[PDB]
């Protein structure tokens, strides 16, 4: 015969043969495991089902009746009446799908707050490999919620009624605490067709109106029939006729965020956030990420107060160490800042000693006002347009709907009423940009404090003076008890910390590699335990028993790579997970990334956001994970059984000469 | 947000909408459609349907009937008792399966012949679309079918009792009829799992004695397990050892082969075919695969008999034409003989007019003697040990094997008893390497015939004479009345034949390109339908409308490839079946062809036997099919709808222009 090689014929073999679940819980019986170092098991299989049950009940009845308050008027924001569904028609169905978000012919949203909380899954590992009391208590303080409608409605109030102040801020201002590398902006003098298909995003996203389906269904929708129609208004110059005829083109949603929310404050606090068209978005998307990929960050350009863009490993955590250790004497040598976001990591010497803060922003985004709002589009779009002088005029035109989607948007909450924001003030949350509207906004604002610094006052080193200057000088809310200077352990032996506090969610930490320092994110194992206990993930009955234990397995790597593997305890848990997931879940096939295993939460690994582990059946070992924040003296990722190729394609090669002599 | 581009979006809604045909259906619905050429409909669907089951019934009765036609006694082979079911094991399991092939512990078949019939849906196609009188007369005279008990011991009987007559031949004479390119054999001194790995097979066939599985499931049983084993003792020299103690680990099985065949005559001739085991064919597989891609053919070396390789394709139709007219006066100068198997193209000059002869062999195994097939092996291992010095040894031993294989192996029929073939005379059709014995045996025939055409007998030019020499000389028999010589136009003009005969199933035909001649391959029109209405598989239980109905369309496209584009009657027939063939059919995704939707049934279009469409929703028009046996002119497969791609994505893309001026 002649169909094909028994090396594909094998290779077929093994790839089906991962699939299927039986075969590999026969194949892998008695089969040599590389086993995590796990904490001893401390109840009964049954016993931490039953404790997890009842948290999860309590924390149920807890949102219940958070959920029944009643919630404020929403009379702090404009009212515009109704709007008329979209009738533009793509072929052979409209845009705006029949019986959908439509109260008789006006478009209409309902907010959900449901009832149902996190899975208990995790819960019930935790009751059985860790203390009780602990467990309990850690989980009562915390879950994944829908939010409610109170606390909805006065975080909604809290970010388009506060007053602001305009910063003042010059393109010449901006060029010097946000360097970027021009060679690294995208062409925008090219055919706008190919740039719109370069944007990346989330598929499973709403596209928000009017296409009310996720993106990648309204995909086609959005480029085919939308995106031209917008492309030739813009060229016309005539957008007000289009907004006029089909408002739902403009419109956006104001949703609840479902998170994980603190339980006592339920009641108070749920945050928002605004999805827009997706036709906007992506459009506006074209310079934003344009802009944030050319970005320079403070590790590589020490004028820069930018972090957006960090990442810890590849030595990434020691950078920020390097670079925070170049912060001079305050008030006679230049401190060094990090802003991403609403998250800002300040350094400076006192008597020579290295002091470090890490502030909280109170809801920043009702802090942003307008002025910096369109500095920083003037900034990103005048970046391109001096690089691509020959599309100047289109985004500029493409500039002032940015300004628009981050100021004035109209939008729905629930039901057919149209709202506004009385003030241009206040960044509409979830617009495109927010990450680098919220970054400009902090720098701009701590940039004026160092240069305060440099005038004299050092009294605003502390925090009674320091946050009256950011709320009188920048209309910006410190949380009082957040200012803390505290000393820098500047050359950290092995096991200890940087300082007790949180940049970008993590501790830093040094650890030994042979006789090496290498510099780690870290967190107390409480802070893990939190994380662990309250997935972002509601219960779904077509969720099966085994992509339930392959989610244990895959959010026990994720925590471990983000540096819960230095942690004892943090350690001995996620070991405990595991170790207790059987060999068949270990080595199926799985889709998520990519074939590799879901990659972790933790958003910022890398820079450009993706991780990918290196195979699917792989175990985060305490070698392996230390070799991903180096610079590298690199490592595999081993095992979790080392014979497993071998055992499930049922065969192991052994050498045959066909040299050998006979006679 | 940020996960993935929106090009991969769109890439990703491009696969997921290809496999969703409700969805395809929809957005193909009113698509500028390319029709091929086709016949126009004769009759509604009812009456194609009627008739195609009448036809069918009549079939199923003729092939009963047949089927109950009692056999002859078996004595005619010896009996070696029974065989013990072998008790290997392979980690938790035997390597032979419990409850199968097991009759008291020892080894047992059960030859399979039904009354099973192949399915109708391409008959009811040409009743739709053709003269039911034609369609009628030629669905009747041949049919799909697992042959009878009767034709099947008969024809078994011819192939193992022949008197065969031992070639003369040697190393030398293997050189001159059958030389290769050394540096394309494989270097069989390196490590064998790698080499056997390398080897090719097909991957459902059955993996024989002691598997009793198909040879990717017995695969890992094989590789990690027997083989091994067999290396052990062959290195050791210890062969009988392993004989004597597991001797299912040597048995072959004599099945009947599902074929095609003559309805006039399935009482008499059913054709029997050896499975052997596993790691035996595929350690010898080495070898052979080796061997014969590193043959020579007819075109390549003038003075090779050698066919075994040939292709159409690519000027391969053209290259037989311009090697054929290089044959000479008869008695004067060298024919031209070109051998494939036990198919034969020969041609001579006489008084200076080119002529061809196509004859048949019959049953050609049975006449295949032990010396040619151990010179065959001889001058396979020689030509590998000679290159590669190292391994003589070891290889020579898998010669020794290779040639029991061929002769002498002990095989089951039907139950418990086991058989060997008296003599060693005769070819165990099936064993690796049948189509090189078989190619070998008929090359020394005619070349020891061409050589008395040189000594002056010109009398050997005639049927009489021809099929007395084969006979009388070398055994073999020649069906009378195909030694018929014909007049070759040596130069046909536009649509003219070669001849009339065929070779390797085909005629050789002159078609027109840019005013320019091309050679391809050819049938008459009820060739062609005889193999569209008999396709070579049952009615299976599972599958679905929409796979049936792609199976026709890929099987239209199949024989137009193969040559039918180039008979009108038969290219319309296939154009009818492509043009009727629903729009979510013609573009869904499909598997077969690597996604390019199934290749051609005929194996010799490329020698690597691997042909591949360039899409799965293009049709084989005339101009495509004729670049692909032209050595240039390529061109595109055209797409049966040329806006699928943008109607399927619901996108088609226009320019935006970003330096446009909006102000003054």
């Amino acid at each position: 015969p002649t169909r094909l090689s028994l090396e594909a014929m094998l290779a077929e073999r093994a790839m089906v043969a991962r699939q299927d679940l039986a075969g590999l819980k026969r194949k892998l019986a008695g089969a040599d495991r590389v086993l995590a170092p796990q904490s001893p098991e401390q109840c009964g299989r049954e016993s931490a089902q039953a404790q997890a049950r009842s948290v999860t009940s309590e924390l149920k009845s807890a949102v219940k009746e958070a959920q029944g308050l009643e919630h404020q008027t929403l009379d702090f924001l404009e009212q515009l009446g109704e709007y008329p569904v979209c009738g533009i028609l793509h072929g052979d169905h409209p845009v705006h799908p029949s019986g959908t978000h439509n109260n008789n012919g006006k478009v209409s949203v309902k907010r959900q707050f449901a009832a149902g909380v996190n899975t208990s899954d995790a819960l019930t590992c935790a009751f059985r490999f860790e203390d009780s009391d602990l467990v309990r208590e850690t989980a009562l303080k915390t879950t994944y919620t829908d939010g409610t409608w109170a606390g909805f409605v006065q975080r909604l109030k809290m970010q388009t009624t506060r007053k602001c102040v305009q910063e003042k801020v010059s393109r010449k201002l901006l060029k010097q605490l946000f360097p970027y590398d021009p060679q690294k902006l995208v062409d925008v003098s090219g055919e706008l067709s190919e740039l719109v298909l370069g944007i990346k995003t989330n598929a499973i996203a709403s596209a928000g109106p009017p296409y009310w389906r996720t993106k990648r269904d309204a995909l086609p929708d959005m480029l085919d029939c939308v995106l031209p129609l917008l492309y030739d208004h813009i060229v016309r110059k005539d957008l007000t006729t289009l907004r006029n005829k089909h408002p739902e083109l403009f419109l956006a949603e104001c949703k609840n965020k479902t998170d994980r929310y603190e339980v006592e404050s339920l009641g108070e606090k749920t945050r928002p956030y605004f999805s827009h068209p997706f036709h906007l978005s992506a459009l506006v998307s074209v310079l934003s990420q344009s802009f944030s990929g050319a970005l320079k960050i403070m590790t590589e350009d020490s004028t820069s107060f930018n972090a957006y863009g960090f990442s810890w490993t590849n030595g990434g955590a020691e950078d920020l160490a390097i670079w925070a250790r170049q912060a001079g004497e305050a008030g006679k040598k230049p401190p060094r800042i990090a802003c991403y976001g609403d998250d800002t990591d300040i350094y400076y010497r006192k008597d020579g000693k290295l002091y470090r803060i890490c502030p909280d922003f109170k809801q920043m985004d009702g802090s942003v006002d307008a002025t910096t709002i369109e500095a920083v589009v003037d900034y990103v779009v005048d970046a391109h347009v001096k690089q691509y002088p020959t599309a100047r005029q289109f985004w500029e035109e493409v500039g002032k709907l940015w300004v628009e989607m981050a100021t004035q948007s109209p939008f729905l909450i629930d039901g057919t009423k149209v709202y506004r924001k009385m003030q241009k003030d206040g960044l509409m949350t979830g617009v495109v940009g927010t990450t680098l509207f919220d970054t400009v906004k902090s720098a701009l604002a701590y940039n004026d404090w160092a240069d305060q610094l440099m005038f004299g006052s050092l009294n605003l080193l502390e925090e009674k003076y320091a946050i009256e200057f950011f709320k009188n000088k920048h209309g910006l809310v410190i949380k009082e008890g957040t200012w803390k200077p505290a000393l820098v352990n500047e050359d950290p032996g092995f096991g200890e910390l940087w300082t007790e506090q949180k940049f970008l969610g993590l501790q830093l930490k040094v650890v030994r590699r042979e006789n090496e320092k290498v510099y780690v994110p870290n967190l107390p194992f409480e802070d893990w335990l939190t994380m662990w206990v309250t997935p972002r993930s509601k219960y779904r009955s077509k969720e099966t028993e085994t992509m339930r234990e392959r989610t244990l397995f895959d959010r026990a790597r994720g925590l471990l790579v983000t540096g819960a593997v230095f942690d004892e305890r943090a350690r001995g848990l996620m070991g405990a997970v595991i170790n207790s997931t059987a060999p068949e879940v270990v080595c199926m096939r799985v889709q998520e990334g990519g074939g590799r295993g879901a990659p972790p939460a933790y958003a910022f690994l890398t820079r450009d956001g993706v991780f990918e582990f290196p195979i699917s059946d792989g175990y985060p070992s305490y070698d392996w994970v230390v070799s991903l924040y180096s610079r590298d003296h690199p490592c595999d990722m081993p095992r979790v059984f080392p014979e497993a190729a071998t055992l499930i394609a049922s065969y192991r090669k052994q050498v045959m000469d066909t040299r050998v002599v006979i006679k």
